[PDB]
């Protein structure tokens, strides 16, 4: 089977920071693919002027002519908002039975899966790799001990299978943020090298964030 991982976020807009991790995590996992998938909301969630439309094209833009990097718009393609589990079983429902798929997600959004739907049934489908970075209190709430007891491992290389399991990551984020860049953008100032520049074209190009 194929090593298959799922980043998702909500891209408004993607930046040097997202795309970065990205480039980190298919390398250290030697992934085939690494699906970024932006994140559905409300309508009125989205930045004034800034469609799921046009965060879906930056996606495309940022990942486009770069190999093992692709987009899933499954998420936005529904009429409303999705759960996480579902997200994850339509994914896993079109893979192969010993493919084996990672889905990356940070220690603050982590520290909250037990509020997350069906959150035990996570692990049925993926292996969870929990990205931890220097701004972040390794101690996770007293709901995820028994979690961590029973599935974690100690490094990306030990997880075994289509899934079942977690494990931490150790990464160092540049400093970028899309508000800070929404900011930028607000104030007509350049947030060119912030972001890819197939994305600072489109921004330009269709004259977003104001």
């Amino acid at each position: 089977g194929k090593r298959i991982g799922l980043f998702g976020g909500t891209f408004d807009p993607v930046h040097i920071g997202h795309m970065r991790s990205a480039v980190e995590m298919a390398e250290q996992f030697a992934l085939d693919e690494l699906r970024l998938l932006p994140n559905a909301r409300p309508p009125h969630r989205e930045t004034p002027q800034v469609s799921a439309a046009q965060r879906l094209a930056m996606v495309e833009r940022a990942v486009a002519g770069v190999e093992r990097l692709t987009v899933d718009p499954r998420e936005l393609q529904r009429d409303k908002p999705s759960y996480t589990i579902d997200t994850l079983e339509s994914v896993r429902a079109e893979l192969a039975a010993d493919d084996q798929l990672f889905m990356l997600i940070g220690w603050d959004a982590f520290c909250g899966l037990p509020t997350w739907h069906r959150w035990e049934a996570l692990l049925d489908h993926c292996h969870i790799v929990v990205l931890q970075r220097p701004d972040a209190d390794s101690e996770p709430p007293e709901s995820l001990r028994d979690l961590l007891a029973a599935r974690s491992v100690a490094d990306p290389q030990a997880l075994k299978g289509p899934g079942g399991q977690i494990t931490f990551v150790w990464q160092t984020p540049l400093a970028v943020s899309a508000t800070q860049i929404r900011a930028l953008l607000g104030a007509g100032r350049s947030v060119r090298f912030l972001v890819p520049d197939a994305v600072l074209n489109y921004i330009e190009a269709h004259h977003l964030y104001r």
